[PDB]
């Protein structure tokens, strides 16, 4: 058995050792060889995103260390981030002196790695708590990205009220839009009426609203109350993507910076 898998359908579930589903990940993903839980002829031991389970063998494709994409984290001396694919990366963490700039580390749950544990900012608060911004510094975050013709810019109200109503934490309810929406610029969107990618008040309001009663009602309310990973959290049943949590996490972390650092 290789050291390293890809996923080769559109979508692969992750089975525990009885054959339950637990999960389900997207073509493409990079998952490791468990060698501490046996692997036979139908099924392989495996870990992804922090989750630990068994894939059918005809879902995966083996890799070769030397020749394929293994995805890795690193520090630029500034912050940490993850490579998810050739040349791609999602900003996860701030330095910290334990790491070696320029090294890359491996981390099957993006968490725990070979000198260090990382703190990501966002991955793991939890989404009840309310922001410390207002809706008119969730605004200027438009001009500060130079993000022009976004059917977001002047939501920072909306999004407060969705926050008060719902108790969802409305940076979180701005993150998710804007990663689902290319910050509501994206023509999709707009006539499918989705800034989350789920499945005078105008439709946009209507819809932040009616997503965000989604989001409370189907995860938090349900116990899926972080962004978290693939072994738990609104990732194990949210997206295919290992790394959606990761990727909305980053997005805090970017319109955090920008406003001054508040959350």
């Amino acid at each position: 058995n290789a050291a390293y898998y890809q996923v080769v359908p559109v979508t692969a579930n992750v089975y525990d050792s009885d054959g339950e589903k637990l999960s389900y990940i997207s073509q493409g993903s990079v998952v490791w060889l468990d060698k501490d839980r046996k692997s036979d002829d139908k099924r392989l031991a495996i870990t992804i995103s922090g989750l630990s389970g068994y894939m059918k063998t005809e879902d995966l494709q083996a890799l070769d260390a030397s020749k394929d994409f293994i995805p890795y984290y690193e520090s630029d001396g500034h912050r940490f981030y993850h490579y998810v694919a050739q040349n791609a990366s999602i900003p996860v963490a701030s330095h910290l002196s334990d790491m070696e700039v320029g090294k890359k580390y491996y981390s099957a749950d993006g968490l725990h790695f070979d000198g260090f544990k990382l703190e990501n900012p966002f991955l793991f608060k939890d989404l009840t708590e309310a922001t410390n911004y207002s809706a008119e510094e969730l605004d200027k975050v438009f001009s500060l990205l130079n993000i022009n013709n976004s059917l977001l810019e002047n939501k920072g109200a909306t999004f407060k009220e969705a926050e008060e109503h719902y108790h969802i934490n409305a940076l979180y309810l701005l993150a998710h839009s804007a990663l689902e929406s290319n910050w509501g610029r994206s023509k999709i969107a707009k006539d499918k009426n989705n800034f989350f990618g789920i499945t005078t008040f105008d439709d946009v309001d209507k819809g932040i609203l009616g997503a965000t009663k989604w989001i409370k009602e189907n995860y938090i309310d349900r116990g899926r109350t972080f962004l978290g990973n693939k072994a738990s959290g609104m990732n194990v049943e949210y997206a295919s993507d290992p790394y959606w949590g990761e990727k909305i996490a980053s997005v805090m972390m970017k319109i955090n910076e920008k406003l001054g650092g508040k959350d």
